[PDB]
RNA sequence: GGUCCGGUAGUUCAGUUGGUUAGAAUGCCUGCCUGUCACGCAGGAGGUCGCGGGUUCGAGUCCCGUCCGGACCGCCA
RNA sequence: AGGAAGAC
RNA sequence: GGUACCUAACCAGAAAGCCACGGCUAACUACGUGCCAGCAGCCGCGGUAAUACGUAGGUGGCAAGCGUUGUCCGGAAUUAUUGGGCGUAAAGGGCUCGCAGGCGGUUUCUUAAGUCUGAUGUGAAAGCCCCCGGCUCAACCGGGGAGGGUCAUUGGAAACUGGGGAACUUGAGUGCAGAAGAGGAGAGUGGAAUUCCACGUGUAGCGGUGAAAUGCGUAGAGAUGUGGAGGAACACCAGUGGCGAAGGCGACUCUCUGGUCUGUAACUGACGCUGAGGAGCGAAAGCGUGGGGAGCGAACAGGAUUAGAUACCCUGGUAGUCCACGCCGUAAACGAUGAGUGCUAAGUGUUAGGGGGUUUCCGCCCCUUAGUGCUGCAGCUAACGCAUUAAGCACUCCGCCUGGGGAGUACGGUCGCAAGACUGAAACUCAAAGGAAUUGACGGGGGCCCGCACAAGCGGUGGAGCAUGUGGUUUAAUUCGAAGCAACGCGAAGAACCUUACCAGGUCUUGACAUCCUCUGACAAUCCUAGAGAUAGGACGUCCCCUUCGGGGGCAGAGUGACAGGUGGUGCAUGGUUGUCGUCAGCUCGUGUCGUGAGAUGUUGGGUUAAGUCCCGCAACGAGCGCAACCCUUGAUCUUAGUUGCCAGCAUUCAGUUGGGCACUCUAAGGUGACUGCCGGUGACAAACCGGAGGAAGGUGGGGAUGACGUCAAAUCAUCAUGCCCCUUAUGACCUGGGCUACACACGUGCUACAAUGGACAGAACAAAGGGCAGCGAAACCGCGAGGUUAAGCCAAUCCCACAAAUCUGUUCUCAGUUCGGAUCGCAGUCUGCAACUCGACUGCGUGAAGCUGGAAUCGCUAGUAAUCGCGGAUCAGCAUGCCGCG
């Protein structure tokens, strides 16, 4: 009873997709394999906040290319994530990997790392509406041209969940050539459990 | 205490008169309508007649003994 | 100026 | 009384509690309890996360005290002179005449009762206050002043209020000249209608309501033309017009009579206003006595309607309504606005006058009163609203209110023939009852508009058999969840055993599931005993790589605690998803105006659209989510691209396979294209609507995807996750068998039919879209059949599924429970699987059931749509009537 999910609606006619490649008849177990993957990269890189990954096949080798907009804090001496990562993700997967990091530049536009950046307020406790307003003021000091911002859940009452939605500027959901960033984050607190919803109108598409 | 009428579907009354084959409302069950109940509309139901004897076209309609009701009389010094 | 229609 | 004080000699040691901590009201966190225990001065708190209950800690107020109770004053402008009100909130007497009472126009003299101001005597002392002194200021104790007086005598002032004398005319009356009136009381007269009676004509119905019926009528009704009787009310004139103090007063004439208004200036000269008690009127209904009684008509009766209908509706109909004499004394007796007087912008009608400007002509204008309206400033109001007919600004007098019920009640009085009228508590109980406006919802309220909503049709649902879900019921369990539209061929796109959670049986404790401590450093499989499961022991039977000989690379196992697991409860503890209204066209913000405020405006109005879509006025100007477009697919063509298609144009063969070539269908990239692009008529020329043309389609070409703010505490703890519960020598685990598929029943959704717009048999057909390597499986052979055999081809525009049926020509049946229909039942099989009894599908037989198109009601459907006919596909070893897709 709610809007379908933006990415996967403009996947496959205007957005391109995060994976390139063909599998024949072994196609379920290379996405068992590159999820394991996915989940591993998310999972110890949650720190360092991608914002997505996307894969290739080499014809058993494999690209893996991580979007992280920042080297600072993530590239270390800078080989140390490539020989802690290459040997891990040898050792788990079996097959000849390679690794490339890729930053965004202007970078407070780009929906995962907002929302984590949400997810992450609310881990610190500073007040909602606060972090609302800050990702609000930070999103148009970048620049963009719509924000919506949603974040739903017992918000500190015990006693009723209700969600709270915040808005700037236009953000078409039904024009197609619109390019909406979309992010879902799931935020764990004592009050309980938090979800977060932005979504980005930056652009126009010709 | 005598006399006269009745004892029928869960309830109230026809069939007691018309010796053959047991009926009408109400109530009960199922379905329909309405969001639900009520109304309303479609179908569905059991009774052998207070209890025992007899006899015939054939005993529920005939009579007797008992029980339960209703009515009348139960007077004269 | 052209039907009676209850309750939660 | 050796008491306070003065000198001293030693000890921080013997000496602090009460209340509150949600808001008022300064001061908060955890644990128990979980509409229980309890708090509370009001709001109210507690039905598993309690700042409001009890603890524990901390804070806050106060302090030898601190809280509760009780009483009084405040805040209470909440009995209001200071200091309230009465249109709608509680509150204007129903209205008049007036006694006592309360107020009084101007001027001029006069007294000093009221008024103001000195003098004297008094208002004792302690008290409050002002200024000083003493006990170690202090609490207190003193010393000197200020008064708590409408106080008594007396002096002074005369403006105002009073008492007196004398003027004046505006307030108020009288006269004189005019005007209008449904003002009242009595007597009389007139016409149209209704009823009743008599007669003439006249046939068969009249009346009545949403249909109806009771009633009246062949004993002559109703209609119709006459003539009498009696009662009531006076059509048009008739007017937000007139008159009256109010109630009220409409036919006309007469007798008597009450007022009102205009003009004058001839008079009297403040005679005035208001009015408690008192007296008098006073709608309708009611009562007593005597009349009258046409119509209407409580009561009452019959007829309907309804579940009942003592009611609305129909037919009758008594008291009453009418007159005279009395009574009661009430109304939403209303302008829900007491009477009187005076000032304060205008516009416009109407009623009765007066005066002026060329008229004694018609009318035209300007003053002018006294009504009676309607708009509308300042001003008032809480808004509505009022506004020279104030609810404005004042002055006098009167009446009345002080939260809602109980109550206009009980008691007690005065009236009353009576019914009742006037006056009118409390006990107790609640924390609200209200007034006016705003935003929604709703209406058996209105106005436009839309949708298979109803209408026009087609075909179904219950009716029969069967398949699959739901409730009920029994069992060892029939695992849970869902419950009107928006649950019930739903989660399930597949239960023989695992799925499986549920039941029975026999078995486990760091467990298969994640990491640390220590070894062996590689573990297992093959056959037995039980074996069905763990287990226990046996035959080879714990068997890698780097290696400065130290050790590591996490796979396998072994013993240990931190442990792990919960498809267990809580969707009303939650995120994450979804349906719904609904593809409905709406939902809001910024800035600014209007409003005391909630709010409003934009977003309403006009014209069209499917649309809040477009445009023109507008205190609005803009913006945002929505709508439409952009996206995909189906609809024609150009270029390029011709194999694993096309065989046109050619030669060849039954396989038209081939030798040769892309123009066509075909697969598909760039496009070409349809967008209000032209004409006419409407529409103020705008936006739009209708009819026409190359066109494949004209007015979003067809369809999909797309589902705003929100509502239903809607659904899911069944993917994941703090919140509690039991376990961890068990709700957590292993397996065997059972159950999820039972069955007196009722329902939801579908399938197959009941047939000759057919059945059976025989022959000719037309070929969409998907799937295929632990596979799809051609040919041929075997088989009365599902199938079996070796098996060519295909990692796919080639090979297979793929043999499409309904369709078209022949014979039969001739209307039947049949040559329909195929369900249950026995026999014999095929396939899959360790295993088809519980519980798979399919075939050959035989058996042939109900059913002869289905009541109440009810469902879907507008340019391939319903209906039929098949064909694939998905989960899967196997199982379609379910679902998705295609023709």
């Amino acid at each position: 009873g709610q809007k379908v999910n933006p990415v996967g609606l403009r996947i496959g006619v205007i957005r391109d997709w995060e994976s390139k490649w063909y599998a024949g008849k072994d196609y379920a177990d290379f996405l068992h394999e590159d999820l394991k993957i996915r989940e591993y990269i998310s999972k110890r890189l949650s720190d360092a906040s991608v914002s997505k990954v996307e894969i290739e096949r080499a014809a058993n080798r494999v690209n893996i290319t991580i979007h992280t907009a920042k080297p600072g804090m993530v590239i270390g001496k800078g080989g140390s994530e490539v020989e802690a990562l290459r040997k891990a993700l040898n050792s788990l997967t079996g097959k000849r990997v390679h690794i490339n990091i890729l930053e965004i530049k202007r970078a407070d536009l780009d929906a995962q790392l907002v929302a984590d950046n949400i997810a992450r307020q609310l881990e610190n406790r500073v007040s909602f509406r606060r972090a609302q307003k800050q990702q609000i003021q930070r999103t148009m000091r970048a620049g963009a041209q719509g924000v919506k911002t949603m974040v739903s859940g017992r918000l500190g009452g015990a006693d009723i969940a209700r969600s709270e939605y915040y808005s700037e500027g236009t953000v078409p959901l039904h024009t197609l050539r619109a390019d909406i960033d979309y992010a879902t984050s799931e935020a764990d607190t004592t009050y309980g459990k938090l979800g977060v919803k932005v979504w980005i109108y930056r652009g126009e598409v010709l």
